[PDB]
């Protein structure tokens, strides 16, 4: 990419509240530049997120800066954590974050196994 060895277009959040919609990221993210999409999880025990999303952006500059104006800032009342998370519809990285990226970003890109192979 033009800053990165991955595209910057895509970026995580955690440490979130379980009330934390794609509504309120899209309002707590966009002052950096302009949002193209949010998604969030769904945990099978509870039907509710994990306290973590994902948000894309429409220019990769202005998402490098929203991860560095939003990591371990404050959100719904407590700590966040924001940083570049491996890209979507891609299957691979070479500084991808510490958290477990890896199995996450291929369930929701390769689909779970629970009805699929």
């Amino acid at each position: 990419a033009g800053h990165m060895a991955t595209t910057k277009r895509v970026l995580y959040v955690g440490g979130l509240a379980e009330e934390v919609d794609d509504k309120v990221l899209h309002a707590a993210f966009i002052p950096f530049g302009d949002i193209t999409d949010i998604q969030i999880p769904l945990d099978y025990e509870t039907e509710k997120h994990r306290g973590f999303a994902f948000v894309e952006f429409e220019l990769a500059e202005d998402a490098a800066a929203a991860i560095d104006n939003m990591n371990e800032s404050e959100l719904f009342g407590r700590t966040i954590r924001v940083n570049l998370a491996k890209p979507m519809r891609i299957k691979e990285g070479s500084s991808r974050p510490v958290w477990s990226d890896d199995d996450w970003l291929k369930k929701f890109s390769g689909k779970t196994l629970e009805e699929n192979k």
